[PDB]
């Protein structure tokens, strides 16, 4: 029986490299902590957010390490520095846009310590070889991304462990009793339809990529019956787990998206999140460490405003393992 | 089988805030930690006790500590100083306030490190949407009191670790087999009455606010049978667990409301306390620390004077695993 | 099966105190560690010896130390400081002679550390009540003795951890084979008489006071046959436990008297002593630190000069796990 | 049943020793850790690489230490400085080339550590008297070299703790589908040949020095049918395991050669590989620590392209517990 | 079944002291650690030899222990002072020298640390009295010899423990295919004779004293046929273990002396040795630190050379855990 959609994808890998750029320096230099959020754009191309926490700062060497943040724009907010790596000032861009088009490919939350970058990604065992292909053929003279992991998927949350995350994460169920409020890819509440779902990059702008794991009992058709949902109708139809059909998908929902908007505007995120759809209830699982969980109430009390039909209940927030 | 009243309910939350005010930044400037003592007065508005190990001030900035201190027209004795934080002093008294109103919530013992409030909170899971509303409600207000866990109770024991109290807890075991001599909610000797108690404050102020399991071969008329209980004759029906009804209450005894009155007097208190009632015979249980241990001569010392017909047992202490 | 003594002792405490003395202020002020013998005289007073190590004295404070200590007239051996200290024998308030006085209490080896006097007493729970109140009586006369632990019997063990002795203990073990060559109480030869026997108090002056375990078998007339044993023959009767009569008796033997003599006059005691009679044949069981252990040799010589017709032997030293 | 040819290797050995020369001063003064890879001629002469991480001097003696090893005429390359030891500057060049001449040996791996030199070998329980010998008359001619360990075999592994590397282990699998594009030791297809394989030493220069296990249904001739073959054709029968015949072998494989060098152009090794060949697949194992990881991309790159008919995956990237 | 002859000792006891000399102030003084080995003479009176590892003197004060040290003597090699104590310089010679001439018992190696002397020995339980009554006599004349461990035998590695050494220590196993070419105690090969040995003291001079386990099929004139055994054919019967007959005796045999005397010449040591001889073999065990192992090549070429026509071999070496 599949519950969390983590089961559908049976293979792991670690990604690896560095970049130098003034904030690799300072981050190698003074034993700093970044997450790195990988975020796409509407032609599916690869960035990263990058959060710093401020109380992580040395004291000492405060005045040099801001300096260097300063160039990047950087937005504080909470207690942490948010800095933003267009394409351009992020020369790896284009080999991390390659994995990302490999079907099955999901992007967890990544890491940087020592100056090196780490990436965790979960994926299904065919689209293994395409992988280590781009990775080989991407290989030059100089720096090059590497695998410091790849084999069966030890589960989202060893990716936790892999980039090096030291807090506590906490694992918040979210659920909405009357979904069809919304319409979209709600809308159809006759037909039995189940299905669980995935983002494959934790942060987007302007568009949906989605591995949605649907029952086999109905198809993509059933669910798109009306014209209210987000991103397009396209898919691409990747294979069979049990009795689960598996999809990328370019279509998704509004509520979703907002409260992604909402909490990157306080510079905080979720380290995963994936769904689940059945009986025509929505669930939505969320971890996260605690930055995240002090502004629950307020970002709760904004998706409540901006869908006022829908009911939304706090299930549970537990710490993790 | 019902033994600890503890086992009513099923759900519990670790309730999180931070207020500001010249008490919480040396808190989390100089790393102290305060117990918080819930306290509820004739209206059921909230306020709060802080109690500090004198001990723990680094003596280094002991003059500008206690310089702070001092404003809160503190009190000193036994080693600990006792401030009263009043409605007014304490912004956060109206959130708390609306949670503890919702019948089922039993506040515990709180505590402050690192300048955030930490206040975990016991109930019956009917109640939790409402403790989840009004703290999205209240976040709408501006108000910064999120959750750190909820969900369902690992018992009343994971509050003190919750609240990151790292002393030695101890279990007190009273009893008390003549009760009927206090009259009031035992003055009926002749039907076989058994219940459960436990306040939802830790400490109060000219009031009762408990909650009671009875075994629901009897009803509250039958306890009532004089006008020599403290507090009310009113309660609210809550529901059932097991062959229990549960009920809040507004009604209870003089001998442990002196107790209490006596031991904050001498500033110390206990984490916990809860009490049995079966066959004509009374236990309490009280969960503490050393410094309530201390005094429990003094106490019972006292409690047997103002109580002479009273036969009061120390059954046992013991250290908590 | 009753081997251990310890084991007809279903009931155990923790008692805790502050003596407001310049011995106090040192211990707590420079963090030391006293070992606290109780000690009765013939009028069943207890008192204590307080015994320092003088190597743990930190250097940087001798000096002020030393000068605390002298004005209580210090006997320093063997790397020892033995302190004499009487409070009870004048004064109003007796509370220690007061527990000592219940049938049943055994005093354990006591500690002072952080301003603090630990003592356990292990005793039969029809005494509990006694004891507990007692304790609260002596808190109305002005007396800050409390409970840190009271209930089921941890073992004789426990008690050395209660007190936070660190120190690593030994068990020695010595028979007797011929022990009528002393008379007294091991004069009757020809009935299977058999017994177990701790002392209520670890140290004592021209007196007995006893807890003996006898095989039900026999009485207390059938071991008093002759005038040769030391102390006097009354007895009160404690109770049952399994096939043995629990009785406090007046009366011992010259043997032990002498070894606890000659050792405290070196500076050094057993943390705890009990003894096995049956088969004609004693066993003397000693728990102790390293301290007692170099004195055995010596302790053992002195004893056999004094009593030449005694056949002795070392069992085993086994250090405790 | 054979899997890893570790398992026909049923004893191991930790060879120890100290020679006087620069380098082994600084390593014991400072504290410095070198990773030693034993290397042969085509006449069997064994050599060593010594291997040191940059960041892994302390600055305080840089300057010092830079100034010892720049008379060894060092490469520095991806922050590892290599240092080669010829037979003249290797004074213990004669006892470990006759350790090697003995059959079954297998050198591991080697390091060294205040000063101390550790080289783990493995071998069949048949040359241990011929080691041992050689050690013994070794020492005749000059005392140095001796042995931490010899008995059975603890595992290829253990050699890794042996030499005192702390560094995190990797498991890299290759395989290889169509190997028979390769010809040589590839070229018979149509017979069910399997074997095992595993080198003397793991680098080498002109030369091939393998022991090969194969299943004794086939003989070596069966292997060798053209002459595209690396080295020679000759092998020296050491005996059976099971169902497989063991063999010295002189011949070899372009592809792994291949590696070895562009590895090691890099400054980078494995501490050890084998190989497994059955149903016409080739299987490449490789025991790694991270540096090794960082360039597999540009190896298998280059490997690609100097064999570009041969199919080359990544099976596996694991760390080892 | 009877392997290791340690299974005969079912006693064990740790003897502890302090003598009065400058060696033993500064070891005080310094927290320095010295081994101290056993030696006996052709009168049986008891000497040490105390060995120090160089590299463990504090630089600190090098030159006040150096100073110390060089009165007594010394030779340095192999980084280790050799100190030769005979019976004027070392005071307690004399009760030592009494324990040895107790039968079983058998001296393990000692070590000295913070000033005092501790010397494990093993024994049969019939001679604990004689033990411990030299012992308590001993103490009568002054001295402070005293146990701090006497009961069941923990094991030869044990004694280990008690001594406080840290270091790893190894077991070292030869065998001897061919003994009977020295003749002596090996002469008889046509009976099955079997037996164990270990000698009372780990060295001697001039002098045979030994623990022989000979299976009783088989007496000591079956031995002894020709007069080539080292030392003397007398014997002391101890009584039996299993179908062993234990004796004391005092012929040996050249081999195992000379690699003591060489040994020893480079101031190295094994901490325990015992032999076994069955079916024509014999095994030599040794249980050693590091230091024995690094000449273990030279003693063994050395050992070859004088006795050329002796097989030996290196059965293994591995640590102990
Ligand atoms: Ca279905
Ligand atoms: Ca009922
Ligand atoms: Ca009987
Ligand atoms: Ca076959
Ligand atoms: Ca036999
Ligand atoms: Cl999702
Ligand atoms: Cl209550
Ligand atoms: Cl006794
Ligand atoms: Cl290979
Ligand atoms: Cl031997």
């Amino acid at each position: 029986v599949l519950q969390d959609i983590d089961g559908i994808f049976d293979s792991q890998a670690i990604l690896a490299g560095r970049f130098h750029n003034d904030l690799t320096v300072i981050n190698e230099k003074y034993d700093l902590f970044y997450l790195m959020l990988p975020t796409i754009n509407e032609k599916k191309i690869v960035s990263f957010y990058i959060f710093l926490q401020d109380d992580q700062i040395p004291e000492r060497h405060r005045e040099e390490i801001e300096s260097v943040l300063n160039k990047f724009n950087p937005v504080i907010k909470n207690g942490i520095w948010k800095i933003y790596l267009d394409t351009e000032s992020f020369k790896l861009s284009e080999p991390f846009s390659t994995f990302f088009g490999i079907d099955s490919i999901v992007f967890d939350m990544g890491s940087m310590k020592g100056g090196e970058m780490l990436l965790p990604v979960r994926f299904i065992s065919k689209d293994k070889d395409a992988l280590v292909n781009s990775i080989i053929d991407s290989a030059g003279y100089g720096e090059n991304i590497y695998l410091r992991y790849i084999g069966q998927n030890k589960g989202f949350d060893y990716s936790f462990i892999a980039i090096k995350l030291l807090d506590q994460v906490y694992k918040l169920t979210l659920s909405i009793d009357n979904p069809h409020v919304m319409h979209g890819i709600f809308a159809e509440t006759k037909k039995n339809i189940a299905w669980r779902r995935e983002s494959k990059a934790p942060h987007k702008d302007n568009t949906e990529d989605y591995i949605y794991a649907l029952d086999d009992t109905h198809t993509i058709p059933d669910i798109l019956i009306d014209t209210a949902y987000t991103g397009e109708k396209g898919t691409v139809y990747i294979g069979k787990h049990s009795n689960y059909d598996i999809y990328r998908a370019f279509f998704g929902d509004a509520l979703t998206n907002h409260m992604s908007s909402v909490m990157i505007s306080e510079n905080v995120y979720y380290l995963r999140r994936w769904s689940k759809y059945e009986d025509g209830k929505l669930f939505l699982y969320f971890y996260t460490t605690v930055d995240f969980l002090r502004l629950i109430p307020a970002i709760l009390d904004s998706t409540r405003k901006n869908f006022p039909k829908v009911n939304m209940k706090i299930d549970e927030i537990t710490p993790m393992a």
